[PDB]
């Protein structure tokens, strides 16, 4: 029996692995080269239960054929967390949409084909960005909830990357659904969808702390780096810890409750403010080196926009998530020890 891991050397995924890993599963995932799969392997210390996969393009709909025609038969469990979330992009219906969409059509597919009959579980890695409209965040009076989906079309949603990258995310969703919808009777699993919030925490690996990191974990580095007359950064969102993200994704699985839902993964809202004043307090180092603004006029103290219900979800996946002090302390601690400042 095996669990497979689409994107394994991801931010998130990287925590996935880890939580299945010390659950005893045998895990299975892909990476882009053999490279990063090496490199995967070797920092979860050459675990005889762990092997990876080259997938080099999750644009392409045969993409997944390969893994599923030789290991389909062991697979039990489908971890579909790959999606382009990356902004160095020339084209946002080509860079954005069409991967995300053809990713999640490409692996379902590959799994009618060749796993039919053995796959019992597919996790989507969705998003917020599915669910809530951005140009409504800012409203106190609206409700966000598991049943609400993102407005924008395609087409709509290409006026700028941001939002395509939002519309990416809605599309490969909802074409995970029509899937589903459309061969009901043709396979036998049943379908997940795990939609975060911005995701923080550390790294797996402290190796894999660089100047730039993963873009929602780079929105806290970069904060660290401004001087104290810069310009504080616009950002109204729920927050979320990775290892919270990580195990969501095996409760998501693992519950019969879980089937046929999306799953909000959010603790709370926050702004950059937020932020600051936990970096400010907990990091003497940076006081001082870094803004202060309006201390204590952000979301952890403030209705600041629209209500986020996720409720449902919370008393869907049974535990409790981490506070922002926590996310925030733990992501920018193990930045300040590659940076040398401790
Ligand atoms: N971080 C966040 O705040 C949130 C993230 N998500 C979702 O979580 C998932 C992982 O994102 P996250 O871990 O945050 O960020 P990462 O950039 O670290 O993860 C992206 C992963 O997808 C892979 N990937 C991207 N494009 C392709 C492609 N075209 N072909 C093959 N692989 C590809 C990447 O490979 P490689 O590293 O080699 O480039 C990487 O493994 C995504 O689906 C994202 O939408 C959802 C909500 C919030």
């Amino acid at each position: 029996m095996s669990v497979f891991v689409s994107g394994a050397n991801g931010f998130i995924a990287q925590h996935i692995v880890d939580l299945l890993l010390k659950e005893d599963y045998k895990v299975i995932g892909s990476a882009r080269s053999q490279e990063k799969a090496e490199n995967l392997t070797e920092a979860f210390g050459n675990n005889p239960k762990f092997s990876m996969e080259v997938v080099p393009d999750i644009s392409k709909l045969d993409a997944f054929d390969h893994v599923f025609q030789k290991h389909g038969k062991d697979i039990k469990i489908v971890l579909h967390t790959a999606s382009p979330f990356c902004f160095d992009i020339t084209d946002s219906e080509r860079d954005l949409l069409i991967p995300a969409v053809n990713g999640v059509k490409g692996i379902l597919h590959s799994i009618k084909k060749y796993a039919a009959d053995s796959v019992e579980r597919v996790v989507l890695t969705s998003s917020y960005a599915a669910v809530f409209d951005m140009a409504k965040e800012n409203d106190k009076s609206l409700t966000f909830n598991e049943e609400s989906w993102n407005p924008a079309t395609w087409e709509s949603c290409q006026s700028d990357p941001v939002n395509a990258y939002c519309g990416s995310k809605k599309f490969a969703e909802k074409a995970a659904w029509e899937f589903l919808e459309e061969n009901r009777d043709s396979v036998k699993f049943e379908l997940t969808a795990v939609n975060p919030v911005y995701v923080f925490g550390p790294q797996m690996f402290d190796k894999d702390v660089k100047k730039h990191l993963n873009t929602s974990c780079e929105l806290v580095n970069s904060l660290m780096h401004l001087s104290p007359e810069d310009k504080i950064p616009e950002l109204f969102g729920g927050y979320i810890d990775v290892r919270d993200v990580a195990k969501a994704h095996l409760v998501a699985f693992q519950k019969r409750e879980t089937i046929g839902q999306r799953l909000i993964v959010s603790e709370a809202r926050f702004t950059m403010q937020d932020v600051l004043d936990i970096l400010n307090e907990d990091f003497p180092v940076l006081k001082g080196n870094i803004p202060v603004g309006k201390p204590g006029s952000g979301a952890t103290h403030n209705t600041l926009g629209a209500t986020l219900d996720n409720k449902k979800s919370k008393k869907l996946l049974g535990f409790k998530f981490r506070n922002l002090k926590e996310t925030i302390d733990d992501t920018a601690s193990q930045i300040l020890k590659f940076e040398g400042r401790i």
